[PDB]
């Protein structure tokens, strides 16, 4: 639903740049085997940029037709113009998709003011549940825990993704919200931490690759058990921070092909494909990670 | 024209968001009179994010038009994604623009590389001259001078604004293109200092209030009379601050409005209304400028 480890998932695209079905099929597949909790499609791995609305929703439909109620899909509808925010948003109401991940608008920079209406107005275009995502070193914006506080007031703002880093704002948020309100984390490096200070799961990249991993560290975070859900973080670190190694998503990218999970790594402009050392690097990764 | 004070200008809105050619008309008469270079038409200041493909264009037209060939307008033409960037230049190849203002791609993060790519990519598919834009505040991207250096090698590309306020900037560029790459400020605070440095002008968001003085300034530095310069600088600098004090371009739509330059000072979502304490601020920088 909103907990556990939750995949941001690639588009994985064929050679012309374009979804190839049976890789997204294979990698649902693989999620649903692994125990992934539920999949953001046409999220920010996803490569919600340079897809187009329409490319965007098919991306969206397709997924939610393979996932064919196995798993639960939240559907990535971020946008800088809150007109496009709505119009996403309202793609997808009466779907079958349990939420949507809606990122801070990005190049304009709103004010605190301008997030909360912004965030509003979207969550009155719906009756689908809105994860809020806050991610600055992308977005030249920062939604502070008192905005968040203000914005969980609206009946379906229910979660926040926070992809600072910064860990004082897993107990900052909390304090301002209620008990039902989901803290995810945004930042693989520091997910563990942000579940032991009360956070209640994660949007990962490295679940992309690492889901079976990924879900039994979430599992035994939310059962309390820190130290055994440290020793597999400590395994998943170096995909952790190499799968950044170049802008993400072309390391995870990568990582899927040579790993069998999809055909090809092809991406769209401006993303541009993995370089001899980014390969190595990320293969000592998987390496270390008991993948290869 | 391609140095001096180019006007970042203002998309005068009516209550309903939409554009208002009768404010339009009155700026451009205004920029035409006061001695403005050039007009940048829906760049970040003309809110380019929440205008759609076609509105974008239209507007574009629009100032063209009402400029009736008084007056050089530059077309904003940034995407973050290549497709989308190449796909709007195609629309103001021969539409009487003499160039496009083309910001790094922002949100996703793109490699030196990707930049590279972007560029060269959009620079191919037009005989227009391209100003690259780097704002890394906005974007989450910074366009080394390095790879300025790099993208100056490809014909039509021909200049760059450079946002950040880094004024070491100004000479790493201009140590690696030629003597014709155009080197114009982004930062209305920094903007002389950025000319006094070797700097060939600004894309100016005052500009859109002091016509005239900006005029004369950038002229002054451009004859070497620096001292001169500052002082018109001087009782410009609390509105190059001020004009900032809410996002951009709130405070100076609200500022076009009180001087009689627009009808309303309406702007679309995610952007918001100026605050009362915006307006004092405002108001206070204006009649420092002599403005009111
Ligand atoms: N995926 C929907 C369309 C995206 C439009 C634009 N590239 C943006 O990032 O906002
Ligand atoms: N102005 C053209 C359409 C812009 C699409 C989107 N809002 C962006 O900022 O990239
Ligand atoms: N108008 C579309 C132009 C094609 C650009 C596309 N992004 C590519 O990789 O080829
Ligand atoms: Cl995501
Ligand atoms: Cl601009
Ligand atoms: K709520
Ligand atoms: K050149």
């Amino acid at each position: 639903m909103f907990t556990g480890s939750i995949v941001a998932i690639v588009t994985p695209m064929d050679e012309k740049g374009n979804v190839c079905r049976a890789s997204l099929k294979k990698l649902i597949d693989y999620h649903v085997a692994s125990g992934t909790s539920a999949i953001v499609s046409v999220g920010t791995t996803g490569e919600s940029a340079t897809l187009n609305h329409d490319e965007h929703a098919d991306v969206v439909m397709m997924t939610l037709d393979l996932a064919d109620g196995r798993i639960p899909v939240i559907a990535g509808t971020g946008a800088n113009a809150t007109a496009e925010a709505i119009s996403l948003t309202q793609r997808f109401n009466d779907s079958g998709i349990v939420g949507c991940l809606t990122v801070t608008p990005y190049y304009n920079r709103p004010s605190q003011e301008g997030l909360y209406q912004h965030f509003k107005a979207i969550a009155e275009h719906t009756d689908l549940p809105q994860i809020l995502y806050n991610v600055p070193s992308r977005t030249g914006c920062d939604l502070l825990p008192e905005t968040v506080g203000r914005l969980a007031k609206v009946k379906n703002i229910i979660g926040i993704k926070e992809a600072t880093g910064n860990l004082t704002r897993v107990n900052q948020i909390k304090e301002l919200v209620s008990d039902d309100f989901v803290l995810l984390s945004g930042d693989d490096a520091s997910a563990l931490d942000f579940m032991q200070l009360g956070g209640h799961g994660v949007i990962s990249v490295t679940a992309n690759v690492a889901a079976r991993d990924m879900a039994q560290m979430c599992k035994l975070a939310a059962e309390g058990h820190f130290a055994e859900a440290r020793v597999i973080n400590q395994r998943l670190m170096p995909l952790h921070n190499k799968l950044f190694v170049e802008p993400n998503p072309i390391p995870v990218k990568w990582a899927c092909k040579e790993l069998g999970l999809v055909a090809t790594d092809t991406l769209r402009l401006p993303m541009t494909p993995i370089t001899d050392s980014g390969r190595e690097t990320v293969r000592a990764a998987l390496k270390h990670a008991g993948l290869l």
